[PDB]
């Protein structure tokens, strides 16, 4: 049907917009602490602590597979990254501090993306 093509022009386009949003969140992590999943070779105990791991390269994979049905799904992944990091790492660490900063700086970017999704459809 043509109504499934028009749906996909909207999914394709959400995916166009969410690409941009990811790029901007990832620029607020210049240290690249959240770029890649936490290594299980280097932290074998990690899944004892963090049941749903998340990172930017993993978000990217899902996005290029049009696997985010809306902005809320995308925002949940982003908060995983931050919240996982804030549990796993103690307060007086470069990792925890990096998450606080990424969250504070991400809020602005997300506040404008919410508006562009509602707006454009």
């Amino acid at each position: 049907s043509m109504e499934q093509v028009a749906m996909e022009l909207r999914l394709t386009e959400l995916t166009r917009l969410l690409r941009s949003v990811l790029d901007q969140l990832q620029d607020k992590d210049p240290a690249r602490i959240f770029a890649q999943p936490v290594s299980l070779k280097e932290v074998p105990d990690y899944l004892d602590h963090i049941k749903h791991p998340m990172d930017f390269a993993t978000m990217r994979k899902r996005l290029e597979a049009q696997g985010y049905k809306n902005l809320h799904e995308f925002e949940e992944d982003f908060d995983l990254i931050i919240d996982n990091c804030m549990k796993y790492n103690a307060r007086d660490t470069v990792f925890y501090r990096a998450a606080v900063r990424l969250r504070d700086q991400g809020g602005v970017v997300l506040r404008q993306a919410r508006r562009e999704v509602d707006s454009i459809g």
